[PDB]
This record gives structure tokens, C-alpha cells and sequence, in this order.
């Protein structure tokens, strides 16, 4: 599976973006202090500091569609990865995805104007689609008939007693 | 591992329905005019529709949910179809979380009375239950002391000096 | 894989932990009267029901903490197991991230004093940190030119006609 370590490769980075989204969210919450628990508004400066606001709002609406995109594609890129696909195409898929996703957080927390975020989100999200329905055809033409399935690699039944 | 290609189909469906709900989610914010950032609203009308609406809400809890439910299923079924199940019993545990999470969003989006979504969510519960005990049967049976597991497969040690 | 039935241990046990979070929340909303949903409040009282509890959030957040750093973990630790690391010390990153994410929960349901959460989520993510590394470097490696990998393996090339 010569597309597995290019898989691994954009999965891990996509997981440590990840990561780093959770960072910037908690330094968000430090600096505007908003935290979203009593307990650690005390100890950052009192009660009244337990308070929402829009950039953390904002933080978590990207950690959530990230969650929303990424999860999946971490389960579909794997399994897309042991498909044999053409190794150029699975590294197109790949970097698609990957691109487009750092581009959709880039444009999320760095308030782009729209549609900018919805476009990246919907290019992000093509290779996914493909993943899904390759996965799909794979798995269908397992449950094929077995006459069908000859058939369709040029082998009719014979009548010849051999 | 003839479970698998079974797995790898109900799963993909799976995760093609968590696409339809967040198609379902974009278009119910078009439709209410109630977008999550101003630079949307703006995009759209003007910053008064940067606002909540019931029915995206209602769409974010159902697409959580899924979240809260299906990846899990994405880890058990997966390693489940590595442990050499009963192939029918695969099928069984596969189609009920199926159908299950299917209903489970019918019920949520088409806000049918309660219990229904409740129930739907109990049901599709039950397979991931049975995996999640069996994988760890199967992982904590690596860790019992050799003597054990021989004794378990009718062999005691021998004092035969042979 | 001698490190694999040590991480389906660790995994499933999470998985089961964000199982009881979910039982948990469903039982605070019970006892609070705090439904998300018009449809169920009717059910358990009447409309003034459908309202936010202050412990349902929390709930929430703890799962959505759990749904942001556990499920990575899937990923991560499987992917890891495969990567021949000393069992031991495979252990002790799974052993780390379980501890972590269970002492957070218990911080985080429990209501204890910051910043004791917070601490309990930097040590569990650690390993992950860890774990993520250890890919990208595997991943990594494996696009290196071909030369310079024979050349860390003690191998120049030979200008002698052999
Ligand atoms: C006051 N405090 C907080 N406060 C806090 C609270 Cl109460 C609530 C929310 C946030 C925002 N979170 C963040 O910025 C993260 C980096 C954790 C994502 C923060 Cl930063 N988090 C801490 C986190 C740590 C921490 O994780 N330290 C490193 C260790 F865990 F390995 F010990 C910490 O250790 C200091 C010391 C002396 C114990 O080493 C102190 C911390
Ligand atoms: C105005 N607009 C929006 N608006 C918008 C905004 Cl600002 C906020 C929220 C939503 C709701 N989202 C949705 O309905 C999704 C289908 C994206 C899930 C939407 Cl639809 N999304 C777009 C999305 C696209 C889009 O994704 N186009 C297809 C492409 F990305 F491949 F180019 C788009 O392309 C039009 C054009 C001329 C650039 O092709 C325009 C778009
Ligand atoms: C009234 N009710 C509710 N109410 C409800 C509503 Cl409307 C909204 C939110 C909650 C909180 N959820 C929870 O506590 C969970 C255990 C489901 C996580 C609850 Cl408990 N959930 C039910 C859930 C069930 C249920 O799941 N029963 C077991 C079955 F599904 F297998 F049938 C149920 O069955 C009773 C009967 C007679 C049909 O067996 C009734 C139920
Ligand atoms: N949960 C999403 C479902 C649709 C979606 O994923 N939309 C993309 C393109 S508009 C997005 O960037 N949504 C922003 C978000 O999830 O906060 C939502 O509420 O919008
Ligand atoms: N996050 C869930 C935890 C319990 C759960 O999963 N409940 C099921 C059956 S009541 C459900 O459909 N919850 C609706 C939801 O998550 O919005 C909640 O807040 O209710
Ligand atoms: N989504 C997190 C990102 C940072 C994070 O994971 N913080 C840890 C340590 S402060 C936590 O326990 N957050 C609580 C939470 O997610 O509700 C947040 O909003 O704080």
C-alpha cells in the first residue's frame, strides 16, 4: 500500500492542526477571559469572568467542523488507502483534502469574508465524497452473484461436461 | 475476514447519512436566514440574520449525536471484523446500528413524538454494547497467565520428564 | 503487534467512559428537567422543561472534551501499534492517556478546583503529542531519497564495476 505513508502523513498533520485549534481556543479564553466554567474564572480573576465570547464561540465552531470532516476522513482515507488506488490520484485526494482544510481554519479564525470558508469546506470535502463512493463500489460488487462477477471478468458458464 | 466488506458498507452509508445532515444543516440556514458568523449574515441580507434558529439547532444536536455514536462504531466495528465473528451475527450487530441511527435522525429531524428518538438511540446502543464486550474479551484473554489459558483448552502441565 | 491488545484494551475502556457520559447526561437531564428538545419535555412534564441546566452543560462539554481528544487517540494508537515500539513503553503512553482522560472527567463532572482539570488534559496529551511524532518521523522517512536512507544504514554507493 504505497499511498499508506502519504495517507499517514496528512492524517497526523490534520490531527496536530487539530491540536493546535484546542491551543489557540485556550489562549483565546486566557486573553478575553471567558472561561466556561466557574472554577476557572475564580482562578483567573473571579465570577463575572465566566462568560462566553464570539472569538471562543468562534474557536469551537472550528474545532467542531473540523471534528465533523477530519474524523471521517480518517476512517475513509485509510480504508481508501488499502484499495490500490493509482498513487498520484490517492496523493491528489490527499492534499485536497489537506489543503483545503488548513485553507477552511485559516479562513474560519481569520475572519475571511464569505464565501470564502464554504468554498473551502465543499472543495475539502470532494475527495471525501470520492473516498466514500470508491469504498462503496468496493464493498458492492463483493455481494455481486458470482455468475455476475464472471461475467463481468469474461467468464460465462460452461455447458461442457469438464 | 468475511464480515468486513459488510462492515465496510453499512459504516461508508453511515458516514454518507452525516454528510446529508450537514447539507440538510447549510440549506435550514439559508432557508431560516440564521447564520453562526457576520461575515455570512453580511453575504446574505445584513447582520440581523447573524442569528440562532430552533431548526439548525435541532439539525447541530442531531449531527453531534452522530458524532457521539457513529465514530465510536467506526473503532468497534472495524477491529470486531478482525475477530472472526459469525458472519450472520456480524450482519445482525451491522444492520441493527443501521438502521438504528437512521431512525435515530428521521426521529430527530422530523421531530416525532417522545419517546421515539429515544428509544431509536438505546437499540443502535445495543450492538456497539456487544462489540465493545467482546473486543475486550478477546484483549483481556491475551493478558490471562499461560497456565490458565492451556487449562481452559484442556491441556494441565505434565510431570512426565519427557 | 504485541502492543495492539494492550491498545484495544485502553481504547474500548475509553470508549465505554464516553458510554457513561452520555448515561449520565441523559440521567441529569431526568433529574433537572432539562430537555434539549419541546418533544420531550412534553413527555417529562410539560414546555417549560425544554430550558438549559447549568450540569447538563457541563455534561456536555465533558463529552465534547472526550469526543476531541479520544477519538484522535483511536487513530493514533492504533496506527503507533504498528510501528514496533517497545512494549513497555507502549504501555505506558496508553496507561497515560486512560489515567489522563479518566482523572479528567472525574475533574471535570466532579467540579474540583482549577486548574486540575487543565493540568489532567496537558498529561494526557502527552503521549498523543508523542505518539503523533513517532508517525510523521516513520511517514517521513519513507520519502527520503534513496541514497541518504542507504547512506544512515552505513551503505554508500560503489563506483566498482560489480
Ligand atoms: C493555571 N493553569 C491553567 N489555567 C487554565 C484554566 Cl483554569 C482554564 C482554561 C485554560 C486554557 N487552556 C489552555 O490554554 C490549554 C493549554 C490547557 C489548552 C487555562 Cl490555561 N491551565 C494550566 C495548565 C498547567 C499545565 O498543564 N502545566 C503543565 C503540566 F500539566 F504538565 F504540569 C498549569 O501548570 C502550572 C504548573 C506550575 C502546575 O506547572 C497551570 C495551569
Ligand atoms: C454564496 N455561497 C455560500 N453561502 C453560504 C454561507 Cl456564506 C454560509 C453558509 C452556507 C450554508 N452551507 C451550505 O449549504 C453547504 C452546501 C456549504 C453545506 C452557505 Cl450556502 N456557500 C457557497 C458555496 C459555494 C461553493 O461551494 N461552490 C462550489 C465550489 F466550491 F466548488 F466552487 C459557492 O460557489 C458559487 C461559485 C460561483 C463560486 O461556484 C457559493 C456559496
Ligand atoms: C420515557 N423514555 C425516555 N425519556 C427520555 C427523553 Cl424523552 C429524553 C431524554 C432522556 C434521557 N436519556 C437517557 O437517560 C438515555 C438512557 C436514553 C441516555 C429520556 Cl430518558 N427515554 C426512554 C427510553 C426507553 C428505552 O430505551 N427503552 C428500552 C428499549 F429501547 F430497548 F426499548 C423507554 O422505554 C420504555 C419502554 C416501555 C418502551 O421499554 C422509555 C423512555
Ligand atoms: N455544522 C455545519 C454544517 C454545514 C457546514 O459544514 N458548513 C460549512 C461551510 S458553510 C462550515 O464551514 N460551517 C461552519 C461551522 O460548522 O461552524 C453548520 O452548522 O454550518
Ligand atoms: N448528548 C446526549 C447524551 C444522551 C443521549 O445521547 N441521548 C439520546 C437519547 S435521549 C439523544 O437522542 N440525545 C439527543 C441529543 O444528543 O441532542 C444528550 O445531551 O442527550
Ligand atoms: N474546547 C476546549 C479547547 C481547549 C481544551 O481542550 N482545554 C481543556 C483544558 S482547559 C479543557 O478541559 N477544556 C474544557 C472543555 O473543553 O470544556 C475549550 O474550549 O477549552
Amino acid at each position: 500500500s504505497p499511498a499508506l505513508p502519504a495517507f499517514l502523513l496528512c492524517s497526523t498533520l490534520l490531527v496536530i492542526k487539530m491540536y493546535v485549534v484546542a491551543i489557540i481556543t485556550g489562549q483565546v479564553r486566557l486573553r478575553k477571559k471567558a472561561f466556561a466554567n466557574p472554577e476557572d474564572a475564580l482562578r483567573h480573576g473571579g465570577p463575572q469572568y465566566c462568560r462566553s465570547d464570539p472569538d471562543v464561540e468562534r474557536c469551537l465552531r472550528a474545532h467542531r467542523n473540523d471534528m465533523e470532516t477530519i474524523y471521517p476522513f480518517l476512517f475513509l482515507g485509510f480504508v481508501y488507502s488499502f484499495l490500490g488506488p493509482n498513487p498520484f490520484v490517492a496523493w491528489m485526494h490527499f492534499l485536497v483534502f489537506l489543503v483545503g482544510r488548513v485553507a477552511h481554519t485559516v479562513a474560519y479564525l481569520g475572519k475571511l469574508r464569505a464565501p470564502i470558508r464554504s468554498v473551502t469546506y465543499t472543495l475539502a470535502q470532494l475527495p471525501c465524497a470520492s473516498m466514500a463512493l470508491q469504498i462503496l463500489w468496493e464493498a458492492a460488487r463483493h455481494f455481486l452473484p458470482a455468475a455476475l462477477r464472471a461475467a463481468l471478468l469474461g467468464r460465462l458458464r460452461t455447458l461442457r461436461p469438464w
